[PDB]
């Protein structure tokens, strides 16, 4: 029985429960967290993988707090870097955890986990079978397990080559989908886990769920020293969870969207897969598999199974004053989807859409604030379907017309909404084929050694 | 009892029940796979086919996890290649798991596979009576039955030919309905087992299942290299099976489109038939029976019967921006189909076929994301079907016109929709009478071992 | 079970039910206090504090009544400063209630709070380990964790740097949500708490919660000395919460907006971190986190999740009779937000929108003073965003137009309303990285010594 710190009358528990339908999920609320749905998902997936790997292996835990894995009866080699300034007083906790259960349970090698953070104390340098003050890379600790719980800010090809060289033969991501991100939004949700994310130049608009702005009465011009003539979605993105806060790349977060199937080539070469194994309403497991040697073949294509409707529309918001349009991505219920399929067959508005969708919410399934979002964005894509009906093409033919040379053109039409729809996939063209690929003070080292 | 990881509410667990009536099929979820339904079929469709062979008898097991056919009572010689990048963790895992059950269980001849396993691992090229690493081609053991699950990237009648050389009399081929490649659709649902398929040039379409697509405005023309001039179907074309992705090819698709009789003529000659024995919206077994010698005499036709409708219809998405037409096919529910025997004697709308549709689908009977395209291929249908009344003929009389010449010449009319209604039956006319008929590396050769 | 000071039939009793869940909170009044809300809550926050940190410890309380932690199972040097004129006043009840449990309860060190206030009596510049008369700067007593409750009249990051440097790794603030203060508004409500604050300026206003004007007739013009030509915020405010008023600084009020992480860099460097862990309605406990050393890097982002909606408005009010409007916040709650949907999709007046709000309030679930100053936020919402759906830009483009210079220039928008929904965040650019960082006399000192 894996108990959840949410609401026992929370409806998220019985999506949690159909996404981990091997344990009985049971309600257990110590904290009002205001990302309390994605620490529940967490836990259980941590639960399930626990579960699902052999004992007497050992687990890397990339970008780990130790004390979130003091009381688990495995090998966890917890690379533990003091990179953030999240790391100190994950640190001092592992180290208070240890002293209030020194001597009080023996089922975990409490003492022999003293013993390596003393001698990781002893030697910064060092590396012992549960704790590393090395990154990722510069570990040195083999293994047959990696963990990547909510750890973005990495590239995924040089990570999983560096465990592969270790040892490491299946690797664990958990963390937020990453299909938003290789859509190319400039802000989104993630509803059911009160997480909000937009690019660090949308940050002023009025209503993503992630900005704040000011009251005007639309003055003078504001000044720029630098001309826009273009907003497109730049590295730099902020996530809320909750209240946390994160900054993240682009970049890395799309070095995790992982084809089927890719090779990853240095002096060792591995053949690496990777599965969506658990998929709660916009928060996934990605098991990899890697295998040494060069087999099979890439075709360079990631997939992503849509369980629940995935909206991708253009908005226009004020940014700064500034009226702009930019896209805006969101999940929408997937009952919430199929009881607005008879609406969609006709071109409907924004507001008529809008109270439709109110009627469906009745207690609500989906928030209300990205209602308005999805209305209009509803509104867009019955528009464009009724558009290609009317303008019906002939069966395997492309009126391109000629470049004067040899090159032709076509037209593009206005897609204001990629609509995906449950039970749909999204399929992207990725890379596969990878082939290029000391930081403690005393004032901390010494308050280690206090606790213990 | 057969015990399906499927979720006790259910509605394919009926479909599944009336599949295989022979057994008790009970749910028991364990994983929350996203492609459920497609293994409870494949796993009872396994069990129908060791309770209809005799045992004593030895199974090839073409491109077979040899791991998911260790618990088995029956002579499984598992021919596994280290063809794709599926093929080492399937190694791995069978290693794994007969390293669970070397002194656990003694009544499956354990030991015996683990001594066949580590004999193929000191001579790869070797034979042993339950393991290979040669193709189904290079194997050299001769077997009864031969199984292929879910098996499509190969050439049937070379196979089945190298099969029947070794003596097979009897296989069994698992795996999705072959008639949309038959059709030479261009994307295709099979909605009950969650999969889309589509060829790789409209994978950047809008509003079919397997696609993805951008936000643009309708900008300037696009320029292409290349001049289109004709959307047509190519060989290459990508299953999605829930999340799970595979490269197929066309003609190794259609070559599992067998006709009832066959002749395979080499050095030495067997009459072949085929016949399909479980069918579950879209999900078949072939069992196919070879016999030495040339009997009989040849059609060269193949017989689909539908037990719910199939549908092929034209639909216009937009493909990268550009809109184009091409031919998508589907299944829809029997039930369906026959509530909308009555609508389709007028012509109707596709709006108002959606919305009736929407009505008819109540808890949904089929998935909401096929409704539109099958919404406007039924009013096609029905639109057609009047124009067929209307411009009736004579009997027996072609109004054929002349060439100025010897030849003759007649109007073709446009068919915008195939709609194979339940309980009718397609018939291709496809070839019978065919003629023409190492890969390991060390670091996971020394793996193996490593769990022996 | 926690007991708190508040009618058993009170919509709070529930709220605060979620806000602390590890609890069970009874009713149990005994004052009719004017502010019961606030000292529930924050009653409930130091039992939380309490439970969440480790005995042993010692524990700073800035600006603190010792009085209100005599009865305390926990070491608090209640650093007491006689700055303010309510500070004799809890000097004088400490020694009055020291008085009357000398010789009755002897769970806590009564006698030994005695002996130190004795001590500090006798030296005014001593330091014993459960009382002072120093500031929070000036005090020289080295804890482990500091406490702030209801304490907004300091500087945030020079106080926590003076506790840092004396070894405090723990914080925590207990009071009203700095939120509306980095918004800049003119007056505001805590309405749950029965709060109200106001701008020094606009003291005059006649229909803010915190005002009181004259009647006048409309006479002749006003001479005044200055000219205003600009009604912007000031650094003096005023808060009423209940009948209880006190002065604040609005630099000191935004000091304690603190970002995700931040930087106290003196001769003692620390990385610091500020997380929400109780939040109720505009009440609020922020955890502070510092460590010694530089670690990680800042982004000087500051988030504010919003459980119920946040309003800013633009109000128009007569200040000592004069005409004008000025920005305005409020707390809205969630399900009036929710509720509020639909009728925000149209134009709606702020009559129909404030007769709708009281037809939603049924006992009330808003305060009705505040239902007008809503109703015009909503219904100047719900246009503007009308006007952003109609006058829609191409997606990726600003159209700026130049000053004759190298300088370019765009129109803004008129905003009246924000309007942060419940599930959004605010997100505002603060700073990270600061470097920058005897008041007694005898007829009070003679008369504490004559209770003991
Ligand atoms: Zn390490
Ligand atoms: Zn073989
Ligand atoms: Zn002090």
């Amino acid at each position: 029985p894996v108990y959840v710190d949410i609401d026992a009358d929370s409806a998220f528990l019985k999506a949690l429960q159909r996404a981990y339908p091997m344990f009985e999920v049971e309600p257990r609320q110590v904290t009002p967290n205001d990302h309390a749905n994605a620490r529940a998902f967490s836990h259980l997936a941590i639960k399930l993988i626990e579960q699902e790997i052999d004992p007497d292996s050992t687990i890397l835990d990339i970008g780990s707090a130790p004390a979130r894995r003091m009381m688990s009866d495995r090998k966890y080699h917890c690379v533990c870097p003091m990179r953030s300034a999240e790391d100190p007083e994950r640190l001092a906790n592992y180290a208070r955890k240890l002293a209030s259960a020194a001597g009080k349970v023996l089922d975990r090698n409490i003492s022999g986990k003293i013993g390596d953070l003393q001698a990781v104390m002893a030697v910064p340098d060092t590396e012992t079978p549960t704790f590393c003050l090395h990154t990722d890379v510069s570990c040195r600790q083999r293994a047959d397990v990696a963990i990547y719980q909510d750890v973005y800010a990495v590239h995924a090809p040089t990570s999983l080559y560096h465990q592969a060289i270790k040892g490491v033969r299946l690797a664990y991501w958990v963390g937020f989908d990453t299909t938003p991100f290789m859509y190319n939004a400039m802000a989104g949700a993630y509803p059911s886990y009160s997480t909000n994310w937009a690019d660090e130049q949308v940050l002023k608009a009025k209503n993503i769920g992630l900005c704040s702005t000011d009251l005007t009465e639309g003055r003078r011009g504001k000044l720029s020293i630098m001309r826009g003539k273009k907003l497109e979605p730049c590295d730099r993105v902020l996530f809320s969870v909750g209240s946390t806060l994160y900054p993240e790349s682009r970049k890395l977060l799309k070095s995790w969207h992982l084809p089927s199937v890719f090779h990853l080539k240095g002096k060792l070469s591995f053949t690496c897969r990777c599965d969506t194994v658990v998929s709660c309403e916009g928060y996934v497991v990605k098991r990899i598999t890697m295998s040494p040697g060069l087999y099979g073949k890439t075709t360079g294509y990631a997939v992503t199974h849509h369980a629940d409707g995935f909206l991708m529309c253009k908005t226009t918001d004020t940014v700064d004053g500034e009226r702009v349009s930019f896209s805006v991505c969101t999940y929408v219920p997937a009952t919430i989807c199929d009881q607005m399929t008879g609406i969609l067959a006709t071109e409907v508005t924004p507001e008529d859409a809008q109270k439709l969708l109110v009627g469906l919410n009745q207690t609500n399934t989906m928030k209300n604030y990205m209602i308005p979002v999805v209305a209009q964005a509803f509104s867009k894509w019955a528009k464009e379907c009724r558009k290609d009906m009317e303008d019906e093409k002939l069966l395997g033919v492309r009126e391109r017309t000629l470049t004067c040379c040899c090159l032709w053109a076509f037209k593009k039409q206005k897609t204001h909404t990629v609509y995906k729809r449950p039970d749909t996939q999204s399929i992207q063209k990725v890379q596969a084929e990878f082939d290029s690929f000391s930081g403690l003070s005393i004032p901390l080292r010494t308050r280690i050694k206090w606790l213990l």
